[PDB]
């Protein structure tokens, strides 16, 4: 309903205050230590340009001794001192109305089906999807044996993979799943070239040399 | 301790601080992404709340929404949660046996109260650091101070106490910004004053502290005492 997924977008954004919140807090944090480190370093350059001279001066043996001994300690113990259990408490509480796998794969269903009743093509829709989405979108498909999306999707995948995307997906494990899904669909001739592609990337890929000599094969029996 | 081994400690020392600043570098760089992230997330959510029906009606804001909440905030959970200092202290946890100890600490405050005596300084020339012929310009903290005071403290040196809790003391009076208050530092002073046997010095500051704080247990005590064998002088 309407009303569920305001309340889903309100709590959202309570965690994006929350995080700005722990943000706020390691950074005024890092700036203590950035500074502390500052002094440090004029204090052990001028102590390495001349450490003879440095050891003459009868305090500074002290302060060393102090400085090693004691204030590095401290030093320590602020740079281990975690900043985060705030917002970590508050999204640990905040889960318990999260979504689930399931509302995540039925709202990818979802994605589908809008995407049939509107005639749209992948490009226009990801344009904001992810490489990694569009593969997740792909798979959510495939395991329907809905090759028409498996297929539209690891396309869309691969497309952004080429125009440079960065991503967690290699080119090679989409364009196993695209091969696939267009040989069920019939296009020999694109799942050829495809795992054509997909030797050209990983050339000692088991199932796309096999492949390649078994499309070329019933290709022959046409 | 010799040249030598001061010398180690410092280039030690000078690594320790590459290392440090390596650790900030990691830290500001886990920062930032997660900055950018919030950034982003904070565009998307507000576009949200300004028509949340208008905003969830695409499938792709809710399959977005859905999985970022069920997956994507578990992924900035494990950024937020992940340690960007083990480099550092693996390092300072190494260099630490060849650290000096407390032994050598006090060593090295003795060494320095030996060095006033033989030298006849007072104690403002050597904790400004101020000195004819000598090129690098040291200075010992209030709170340095303080230590050397509690170093002479332990060993029965009332001389040196003095001597030390009043150069903190003096620091403090400037409006150093340090991490000691004037009533401890008192305590010791009005103490070691009259362990020399100037009980009017002694007597003096008992009234400077409790005039600091007034609820002061052992303060009063001392009050009461002094008072009392002054009387009877």
């Amino acid at each position: 309903s309407i009303g569920q997924m305001t309340d889903l977008i309100h709590t959202e954004k309570d965690l994006v205050t929350s995080l700005k919140d722990y943000i706020k807090a390691e950074e005024d944090k890092l700036e203590q230590i950035k500074k502390w480190a500052e002094k440090l370093d004029r204090l052990t350059s001028t102590a390495t340009k001349d450490p003879e001279g440095f050891v003459g001066h009868p305090v500074n043996a002290f302060k060393l001794m102090k400085r090693l001994n004691t204030e590095w300690s401290e030093l320590e113990n602020l740079v281990l001192k975690d900043m985060s259990d705030g917002f970590i408490s508050n999204l640990t509480i905040q889960r318990q109305y999260f979504p689930n796998d399931e509302d995540q794969v039925g709202a990818a269903k979802a994605l589908l089906r809008l995407q049939d009743t509107y005639n749209l093509d992948t490009d226009t829709i990801s344009k904001f999807l992810t490489a990694e989405d569009c593969f997740e979108l792909g798979k959510v498909a495939y395991t329907e044996a809905d090759y028409y999306h498996t297929e539209l999707w690891m396309e869309q995948a691969l497309r952004q993979l080429d125009e440079g995307e960065i991503s967690t997906i290699d080119k090679v494990s989409v364009l196993d799943y695209l091969s696939y899904a267009v040989y069920q669909q019939g296009d020999l001739d694109k799942a050829l070239l495809l795992t054509k592609k997909l030797l050209e990337l990983d050339p000692e890929h088991q199932r796309a040399n096999g492949n390649l000599k078994y499309f070329e094969y019933i290709m022959a029996k046409e």
